[PDB]
């Protein structure tokens, strides 16, 4: 009936969007020789998809090196992450110029976490220190430390007004949440795209942990979807890929033409999802 | 409230033999309503089909339905085979005619089986019409004949255009065919092989699907994920349309069908 014809149109419209969807991949500095091997293999694999750009997380660092290793190994725009943790404004400016003179003109401005300065201040700083393409974080399901939804929302506009080139959302599994949030944004005056951050889930346990610490919700249907798969890595991957592909299908239909993938240094899942989006070698 | 069944085929090599039993153990934990095994005239013969059925029965205690064709087989041979199965606990048979290399049609086999014993009988249905049918009307009338002859249920040829199945089911009901029209689901991980199958059976492959597998000839892992996504989508749609039974053409592989069943609520 309707559900049948709807899926056909939805799959067809996605098939036609092949070629005009931008994707970016997020990685993290490896802590072992094994993970280093995995990372550089995922980078080589995902590079064939010619992403808009790739980013590297910032702890508290090999971040700078990896960025460098990428820009010259593949020649892709590498955007390093930067926080306000354990660093003074003077040091920050140092690092800033230390990147600009290295070909790095794209940075993901973030506050960071501790076990007194906000992201907004870092945005203005990078803008005060130079003119980088600032990418900040957005939270469709409100950041934990936010006073209220509107308060958190107003902060994003504050970061955008500060000079943020674009916003990248925290991962989510409730598509409605993202959509209504994106509406709330434009309805608030923010004129930048709220690029959805996609987390392809193969390890539900880890994913559930991340969610609890980021105030992200795990809809019941999803919890049921992975229930009983603790010892079935292969099935978890198929189920996880299915969920991600469906999510990115709905978003694509809703006009979203940009996606940021939390690869966790793995390429296959993100690679497959991109494939369904028309992003191929 | 969803029931499932899995179809396997007689292995022709030691490696496939290994693969098959690994899949049987894996899938058996899902407690399928029944499992079936195909028949290949020039690819295994009925002894190989019989062998697998006996193996499944003795090893899992699951209902195993052998596929039986009436081509190049005399009525007396068929009765002998039928009686042999029945006395050995095999009470479900997928009655098929088999491809012509007229004699007797599937409906004739159904009638012949019911005479031997009160067998549980499943017959083939084609949402996109059997390729040799004089017409869609005649092909449907034939399904009616097979059901009227004693067929307990119909199992459709695989399809990728879900609406073709939905429209077909409606025609069956309008035709008075009251048995269940169980959709045959083909999870695709090897598109080239699936396209060959589809082309030989006039099963339509939607443009979006052909595009989905384009460029993955040497990427088995991506084909699996894409295929699983397509399959899970289909069963979800079908499930919402009242389908309570699914038959999986596992091709002797378990992962894809296992995952799909999981997303359907069918778990160990
Ligand atoms: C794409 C992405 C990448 C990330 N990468 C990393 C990484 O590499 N390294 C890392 O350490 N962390 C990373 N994080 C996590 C992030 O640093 C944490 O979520 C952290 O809690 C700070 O958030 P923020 O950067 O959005 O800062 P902010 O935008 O400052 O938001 C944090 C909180 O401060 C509140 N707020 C802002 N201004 C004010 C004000 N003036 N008064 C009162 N309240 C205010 C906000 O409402 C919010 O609750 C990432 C997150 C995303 C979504
Ligand atoms: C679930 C399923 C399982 C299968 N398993 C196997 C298997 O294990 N082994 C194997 O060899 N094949 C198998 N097949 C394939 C099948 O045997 C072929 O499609 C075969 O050509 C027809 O078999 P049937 O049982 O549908 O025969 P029938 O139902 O007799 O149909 C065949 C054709 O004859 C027509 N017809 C019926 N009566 C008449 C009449 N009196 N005059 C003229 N035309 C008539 C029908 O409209 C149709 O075109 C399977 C198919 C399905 C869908
Ligand atoms: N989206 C988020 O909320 C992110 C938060 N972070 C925080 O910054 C820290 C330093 O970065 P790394 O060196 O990469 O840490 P890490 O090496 O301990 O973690 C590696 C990667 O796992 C993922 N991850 C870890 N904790 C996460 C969380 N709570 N939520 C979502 N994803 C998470 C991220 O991709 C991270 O890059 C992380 O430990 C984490 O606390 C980092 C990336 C994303
Ligand atoms: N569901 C269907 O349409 C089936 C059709 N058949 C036909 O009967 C012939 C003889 O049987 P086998 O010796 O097993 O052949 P085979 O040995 O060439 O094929 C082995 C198995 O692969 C699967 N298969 C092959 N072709 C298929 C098709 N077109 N559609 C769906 N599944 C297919 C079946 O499980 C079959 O048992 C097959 O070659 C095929 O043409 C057999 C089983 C199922």
């Amino acid at each position: 009936f309707f559900h049948a014809s709807q899926r056909d149109a939805l799959n067809q419209s996605l098939a036609e969007v092949q070629g005009q969807i931008n994707v970016s991949f997020e990685f993290f500095p490896p802590r072992t020789s094994e993970m280093e091997q995995t990372l550089w293999n995922s980078i080589d694999r995902l590079s064939s998809l010619k992403p808009k750009f790739v980013s590297v997380t910032y702890g508290a660092d090999r971040t700078h090196s990896i960025i460098k290793g990428i820009k010259d190994r593949t020649g892709l725009e590498a955007a390093p992450h930067l926080t306000c943790i354990d660093a003074t404004p003077d040091e920050l400016r140092t690092i800033a110029r230390d990147y600009w003179n290295n070909g790095i003109r794209h940075i993901v401005a973030l506050r960071g976490d501790l076990p007194e300065m906000y992201a907004s201040d870092l945005v203005t700083l990078l803008k005060e220190v130079a003119d980088f393409d600032i990418s900040v974080a957005a939270y469709p399901e409100v950041h934990p430390e936010a006073k209220s939804a509107q308060a958190d929302l107003l902060n994003l506009k504050r970061k955008v007004d500060a000079g943020a080139n674009r916003a990248i959302t925290q991962f989510f599994f409730d598509v409605e949440s993202y959509l209504r949030f994106r509406d709330r944004c434009v309805s608030a005056g923010i004129d930048v795209e709220i690029i959805p951050g996609i987390l392809p889930v193969s390890n539900f346990k880890q994913a559930k942990k991340f969610a609890d610490m980021t105030n992200v919700r795990i809809p019941a249907w999803m919890a049921q979807m992975f229930d009983g798969l603790d010892d079935d890595a292969e099935t978890r991957k198929l189920v996880g890929a299915n969920i991600a592909m469906d999510m990115v299908k709905i978003l694509s239909r809703e006009g979203v033409k940009d996606f940021h993938f939390y690869t966790l240094n793995r390429a296959e899942m993100s690679y497959a999802i991109c494939h369904t989006l028309g992003v191929r070698p």
